[PDB]
């Protein structure tokens, strides 16, 4: 296939849009300064914010959220820095100091494979001094988000989880961790071509833009080839973050110093990182800077185009450019320890190291003109190419680059076109560019194979849109051309090594070239092997992962010949603008090496010039061109019309009268031959919605050399079917047969809306090429006659349907129009010259049937401002269908008093074909005017085609939650914890009942909850005839409900709703702290409890164990939310994050997802069964509501359910502990093997919670946060539940210890009276921190050699859970707070040997810091105390005290002296005692 050509008017570069920056700095540490008062400031670009100040901290913490928001372009969004940056002593008077600073860049923030950095630390270095050391680090998570991208959320961990800081480095893959410095050398030489800006002179000057930084040469005052011979030096660490350089050239002024042009060096191309990589080296070469037009208007709205926004619609300036980077030794003292950017005089450089400067031509020949704009074709028109700034006549052999201006003529009501007929202009053009062609070669070689690989891909994508045999042998044929083509530029690129105008880059980039593309030939090569049809897609994206590098390869950053512009003048004032590259056109021997639109004749769709050519003003093209374009060397110009078609004959100017090789002004043509366009035109389908009620009117113009012609006007649908043909008669074309049957002419089908007036709106529109057809060959099949096909409109960059199109260009032959095929005529002869579409192409239709199950309608909008009472819902399948039947009120019943009714139609054989059904809800009120509420086209038809087939139950979650961790990590009693929503595991629940998303409104562009008017509920089955007897018996036992038969109850039903919410981690901080005080909100129908009478207080991970119950009364109270709120103590609350979760689909599934089933029955503790039901009567209504036999019972362990036994455990306890036999273990066991019943078998939800992403309107597609949470529903006609679960959130625990006697305690104080040694000993210990486990023993003064007598006790109460082995405690964090902040730390005890004073605070001796889980255990006297049983022998057991309870011994104390080691200066007898809360009162 891929018979299509793909062109688009708004390609990816140059349209502005939304992009935010999210930037949070959790902690800083390692921080330098004196008494400092850091705060950190996040500048992106222009803008800057602090954060709060933080007095005399080394590690302070804010956790302090910012967002910067932009509506710019992607390039210039990338182009963006990001400044971390630690300031002390920052205040409005004085300049505080700076102690580190942090750059970066947005654009490879996005190359994050999450766009995004999670928990890394910046690494704040010195940029004001190069020899100064590293600042600190500060941890930080930085994402980029633009509008239209989902994307997954890692975990936003406390500082309980891995925050190291070396492993987890603010680095993308492969860059060093200690960021050499480097010097980047830009060395500008001399220009060419500059413009008129004085009126006419020019005052240039080149600033250059990176990292932040920039620098500025001096001025060449009044010269258009100026010479500065300067160059300019940066110095940043290497590598650098940011990835492009910005050189400018600008005029200067003494008011308003404006742009001459702006070309940005990547990094990427000029460069590669590794011990295989080369340094960033570039030129001395020229490059072409492109911008807005070269005449001076004092009003210029194409500004922008000189800064580079955009796409450059003109050649405005050639600049001489290197580049050098070198790594310079920053501890040489030879050289200052400078960092600004310094200006020098830059060494000379020859002509003839950048090519020697010759002679090029291009030719061009405007062969078709048509398409012209009609409001701005009432003047004659003109064509100007430029290349350079040769053939710029207009501002200022003899070169021609103007067509001559002569009047255009009538095409339709939208269109002129230009009678060329068979005199066609052209232009020659003599131009002088460097030797530089070789590298254009290489790009081309790059492009080529990269173009021949994009071509393979789309090829198989369309192979798999249509589902054609084995797409894998195509991967492998495409795979095994793309390693060909790798191997011929291997043996193609090297063979010029001879010349001396290669620069540095040219040697590394084809060395580098050559390497990646050798890795890049055997991977291809070992991946052909791998290719299998079951793993197809995979394979499809590793081919990507080859595409756009190659395309990485085939972007030269140092081209030669600037690109060509073909532009259009109406009374010499420009209009529109096309902009060919050289590398494309120029001509060569070898074909791989010869560019792709070089001497042959291609389309050209020219466009407005910036930012006119985006929107709305960029609609209907301005002219399309059909243009022959050839450039090379005049010596290779022997052959530049030999891929004309033939038949022309030259006529030339005045000079060149009678010369052999002087190119003609124009060519008339005399081999013309006669054509016909069959355009058939059978239907369209979910196209664009151009009227306010939702849907419109279309009709559709095509567009064919100069004739054009339009299918008639359908009315009120968005999936039309003309059922027309339009007959273009005697074209006309220029050729012969071999140059037009494999490139056949250009069709272009725009689709419009028509209105109440003459005017109609559009939709966008679509390309075609005819199968073409000769005189002597004949209408043989597989290619005649032409198959109706897909065609892709795009309304500018948006999508906006498909197209059935199967356009046929047939010559008449020798006997004029008896040789053209037999036309079926009209059978519906009353439209006349109407014809429709002949069979063979029209698809043959075959007798279909469309049962619909008419559920119900959920919650539909005013209709202008009018609230929708009586609600109808008529269908359209190919013009025909059935109305469904009405309901009496909405508000107390939306449902339909019949579901099942049917309706014949016709519809085409094969499934892909199909026209798209259209449900349309309206309303039935009096008198008869019924208006649209709602309609839903855009569905295939092929999912509804019918063929035949002390433990607490905190403890089970966590016996859960390490499972599905342990099951992630190897993928990367118990519950089913689910990771994601219910419905991506269980596919929403459609069994049979399904969701159609209705709208009403115009079809949004650059959205759908805007154009919701509500959903259908329901179901379709299409089928074509009724099957054999055991297959239609499905409709058989009752066609009064038709072939939906298995369906339930649909009268309204009186249900409760209880919701579990157990925890939440990762919440997005409300408030500006980084805080949040969460308490949970639900809405259901009318009833909204917001529990904020038992909230949570400074939390951003909640355990909540809450349980609600909330009314409903379905079918109308199905529409649960639930949403996190946080407290606010003024002002009203801000909501956190909310989730929406449907309850239509959960109760009426097969699946039972009303209430989840355990792994096990228990009747008391921890496993309690919720449900008021056993699992017998469960599986008894199960079997009863899905035409299954069962359950049967025998003996205790077995269950036999349809065919299949399932076994299970007998026996059960109770609270009383005394067993009871029951089977319902072995029913719940067949609950679980539910799958295997051979005709009713599915899956079923376990006893679960739901992780389900909080989301919010603000973000779309973004995670707020996660929430574990899970519903039941229990319908209160059936007897009621009983108590909810004891999901609530939680062993107190009594640390005593007494210090008996010291021993061999460090003498530290000289005695003032008498002289001699001495130490006032004493003990200190804590557990948790400061204010809360401080206690000290009275003091031992004057001691001897280390003795000591204190016989104190200490007591230590505390909160401990055995789960993580965490004491849990809340406390205040500062004196400012509201109140408690929950912590978790593991058990410790920190044990202290001081020297009392009388007058100051106490002098430190010795330190133990000690785990009661793991401390090793004690001497058994003093003296056997040694300095092994503290260290890290291994030979010292440990001992638990909280399997032990009583431990008694001696223990060193260590001092922290200057040699990392550990020293005796202390022995301690100490017992060591554990008690609970109840026996602490007691013991
Ligand atoms: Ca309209
Ligand atoms: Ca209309
Ligand atoms: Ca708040
Ligand atoms: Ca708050
Ligand atoms: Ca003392």
């Amino acid at each position: 296939k891929r018979s299509k050509p793909d062109i688009k008017m708004e390609p990816s570069a140059g349209r502005p849009m939304d992009y935010q920056v999210s930037i949070t700095v959790i902690e800083a540490r390692q921080l330098v300064g004196l008494n400092m008062d850091p705060v950190v400031c996040v500048e992106v670009g222009d803008d800057k914010k602090y954060t709060s100040m933080k007095e005399s901290t080394n590690c302070p913490y804010y956790n302090e959220y910012f967002v910067f928001d932009f509506h710019v372009s992607p390039d210039v969004m990338f182009d963006k820095i990001i400044k971390i940056s630690v300031i002390h002593s920052k205040n409005l008077l004085r300049s505080g100091t700076l102690v580190g600073s942090f750059k970066m860049d947005v654009g490879t923030v996005y190359s994050q494979p999450e766009h995004q950095f999670h928990h890394k630390w910046a690494i704040l270095s010195d940029p004001d001094d190069i020899s100064a050391g590293l600042k600190g680090y500060v941890k930080c998570d930085v994402a980029v988000v633009g509008k239209g991208d989902n994307i997954k959320t890692p975990h936003k961990a406390n500082e309980t989880d891995e925050d190291d800081i070396e492993g987890n480095l603010l680095l993308p893959e492969g860059v060093p961790p200690e960021r050499q410095w480097a010097r980047f050398y830009v060395k500008i030489y001399r220009a060419e071509g500059l413009p008129r800006m004085n009126t006419d002179l020019v005052d240039p000057y080149v600033q250059v833009f990176f990292a932040g930084q920039k620098g500025k040469t001096s001025v060449q005052k009044s010269s258009y080839e100026p010479l500065w011979n300067e160059q300019v030096v940066f110095t940043d660490l290497f590598p650098p973050l940011c990835k492009r350089m910005k050189v400018q050239i600008r005029d200067s002024d003494k008011v308003n110093d404006v742009a001459i042009g702006t070309h940005f060096i990547d990094l990427r191309k000029i460069s590669n990182d590794g011990d295989k990589g080369f340094l960033p080296t570039l030129g001395p070469a020229w490059v072409n800077m492109y911008g807005s037009t070269r005449n001076y208007t004092l009003l210029d709205e194409h500004q922008d185009l000189n800064e580079g926004l955009g796409e450059g619609v003109s050649f405005r300036a050639r600049l001489m450019l290197g580049l050098a980077v070198e790594i310079l030794d920053t501890s040489n003292p030879e050289l200052t320890s400078s960092t600004e950017v310094q200006v020098e005089q830059a060494t000379p450089v020859s002509e003839s190291c950048t090519g020697r400067m010759e002679e090029f031509f291009l030719f061009g020949a405007f062969l078709e003109a048509s398409m012209i704009d009609r409001k701005n074709g009432d003047k004659p028109i003109t064509f100007e190419v430029t290349i350079g700034n040769y053939g710029n006549e207009v501002d200022g052999l003899a070169s021609v680059s103007s067509t001559p201006p002569m009047r255009p003529q009538i095409t339709d009501r939208n269109y002129f076109h230009l009678p060329y007929l068979e005199r066609k202009p052209c232009i020659y053009i003599k131009s002088w560019w460097p030797d530089q062609r070789r590298r254009l070669y290489n790009a081309n070689i790059m492009d080529h194979i990269a173009d021949k690989l994009e071509e393979g891909l789309n090829d198989v994508q369309e192979m798999i849109k249509t589902e054609k045999s084995y797409p894998e042998r195509r991967l492998r044929g495409v795979l095994e051309e793309l390693s060909c083509g790798c191997h011929r530029f291997l043996s193609l690129s090297d063979k010029d090594q001879g010349r001396s105008s290669r620069t540095r880059l040219d040697r590394e980039r084809l060395k580098s070239c050559m390497r990646e593309l050798e890795s890049m030939g055997q991977q291809a090569k070992s991946l052909r092997a791998q290719v299998k049809r079951h793993t197809v897609r995979d394979k499809l994206r590793s081919c990507q992962n080859f595409l756009q590098k190659l395309r990485f390869l085939a972007d030269e950053p140092q081209h030669s010949i600037p690109d060509v512009f073909i532009w259009m003048m109406s009374n010499n004032k420009r209009i529109a603008y096309a902009r060919v590259p050289s590398k494309d056109l120029l001509f060569s021997i070898v074909e791989e090496e010869l560019g792709k639109d070089c001497a042959k004749v291609k389309t050209l769709f020219l466009k407005l010039p910036g930012k006119r050519g985006f929107g709305s003003a960029g609609w209907t093209v301005q002219a399309k061109l059909e243009l022959y374009l050839w450039l090379g060397l005049s010596k290779q110009r022997k052959d530049f019309l030999c891929g004309l078609p033939c038949g022309f004959e030259e006529v030339k100017a005045a000079q060149g009268l009678g010369l052999h090789s002087f190119p003609p002004i124009s060519l008339v043509y005399t081999k013309k031959q006669a054509f016909q366009l069959r355009a058939h035109m059978y239907q369209a389908r979910s196209l664009f919605a151009a009227d306010s009620s939702g849907l419109s009117d279309p009709f559709a113009r095509v567009f064919f050399i100069n004739q054009s012609q339009c299918t008639e006007v359908l009315n009120e649908t968005l999936c039309p079917t003309w059922d027309q043909m339009l007959v273009f008669d005697n074209l006309e074309l220029y050729g012969e047969a071999h140059e037009l049957r494999d490139d056949p002419p250009i069709i272009v089908i725009e689709i419009y809306d028509q209105d109440s007036m003459g005017k109609a709106d559009f939709m966008g529109r679509t390309f075609a090429k005819p199968l073409v057809k000769m005189a002597d060959e004949a209408y043989c099949p597989p290619r005649f006659p032409p198959q109706l096909e897909y065609y892709q409109i795009y309304r500018g960059s948006a999508t906006a349907g498909d197209l059935l199109a199967a356009f046929e260009l047939l010559q008449i032959g020798p006997s004029g129009k008896a040789d053209l095929p037999p036309i079926n005529g009209p059978v519906d002869m009353d439209r006349g010259p109407i014809m429709p579409v002949p069979v063979g192409i029209r698809p043959v239709l075959s007798k279909y049937r469309v049962e619909v199950l008419f559920w119900g309608l959920r919650d539909l909008k005013r209709v202008n401002l009018a609230q929708v009472d009586r609600p109808r819902v008529d269908i359209e399948c190919a013009g025909k269908g059935v109305q469904s039947s009405l309901i009496h009120n909405y508000k107390k019943n939306p449902n339909f008093n019949t579901l099942v009714k049917w309706f014949e139609v016709d519809l085409p054989e094969n499934e892909l074909l199909h026209p798209p059904l259209n449900i349309r809800v309206v309303d039935c009120r009096a008198f008869g005017r019924y208006t649209l509420v709602g309609s839903h086209a855009v569905s295939s038809l092929r999912r509804f085609i019918y063929r035949p087939p002390m433990l607490d139950w905190w403890s089970k979650y966590f016996a859960s939650i390490d499972t599905m961790k342990e099951q992630l990590r190897q993928h990367e009693d118990e519950l089913k914890v689910y990771p994601k929503e219910l419905e991506s595991e269980f596919d929403s629940f459609e069994d049979w009942l399904h969701t159609f998303n209705l709208l009403r409104g115009k079809t949004g562009d650059d959205t759908e909850e805007e154009r919701i008017v509500g959903r259908f509920k329901g179901s379709l089955c299409v089928y074509k005839v009724p099957l054999p007897e055991d297959v239609s018996r499905e409709a058989g036992y009752d066609p009064t409900y038709g072939m939906f038969q298995g369906i339930p109850s649909n009268d309204p039903i009186n249900v409760l709703v209880r919701i579990y919410v157990v925890r939440a981690t990762d919440l997005h901080p409300a408030d500006i702290n980084g805080k949040a005080d969460p308490y949970i909100a639900i809405k259901l129908g009318k009833t909204d409890i917001r529990d904020k009478e038992n909230y949570i207080s400074k939390q951003l991970n909640p355990v909540f164990g809450k349980s609600f119950d909330i009314e409903a009364s379905f079918p109308m109270e199905s529409m649960l939310t639930v949403a996190v709120y946080d407290w606010d103590l003024v002002g009203t609350d801000d909501l956190i994050g909310e989730t929406k979760i449907d309850l239509e689909n959960r109760f009426y599934s097969k699946h039972r997802a009303t209430c989840g089933i355990a792994q096990t029955y228990s009747i008391h503790g921890y496993n309690i069964w919720r449900d008021p039901m056993k699992p017998s009567q469960i599986l008894t209504r199960l079997c009863k509501e899905g035409k299954v036999d069962g359950p049967h019972f025998g003996p205790h362990g077995r269950v036999r359910v349809a065919n299949r036994v399932f076994t299970g455990p007998s026996e059960i306890e109770d609270e009383n502990g005394q067993r009871k036999p029951t089977d319902e273990h072995v029913a719940l066991s067949a609950l679980r093997h539910w799958e295997d019943i051979p005709r009713v078998g599915c899956r079923l939800v376990p006893e679960h919670v739901e992780t389900r992403p909080l989301l919010n309107p603000d973000k779309p597609g973004i995670e707020q946060g996660r929430l574990e949470l899970w519903v039941d529903m229990f319908p209160m006609d059936m007897p009621a539940p009983g108590t909810p679960l004891d999901i609530s959130p939680r062993k107190k625990y009594e640390l005593r210890v007494i210090v008996w006697n010291t021993d061999e305690v460090v003498l530290e104080d000289d005695d003032f009276f008498t002289g001699e040694k001495s130490s006032d000993i004493f003990v200190r210990g804590w557990l948790k921190g400061q204010q809360e486990d401080k206690q000290d023993t009275d003091v031992h003064y004057h001691s001897l050699t280390g003795e000591g007598n204190f016989n104190w006790r200490y007591l230590f109460p505390f909160d401990y859970l055995a789960a993580e082995e965490k004491i849990v405690m809340s406390k205040k964090e500062s004196m400012f707070s509201w109140d408690e902040t929950e912590y978790k730390i593991p058990a410790r005890l920190t044990l202290q040997i001081w020297d009392a004073d009388h007058f100051s605070a106490d002098d430190f001796l010795g330190a133990i810091e000690l785990d009661l889980n793991r401390f090793p255990r004690g001497a058994k006297t003093a003296k056997q105390c040694t300095m092994e049983m503290a260290t890290g022998e291994v030979d010292v057991p440990l001992v638990s005290i909280f399997k032990q309870k009583r431990v008694k011994g001696w223990w060193p104390l260590l001092a922290r002296n200057e040699n990392d080691e550990f020293e005796l200066t202390g022995k301690v007898e100490a017992e060591l005692h554990l008690l609970t809360a109840e026996e602490a009162e007691k013991n």
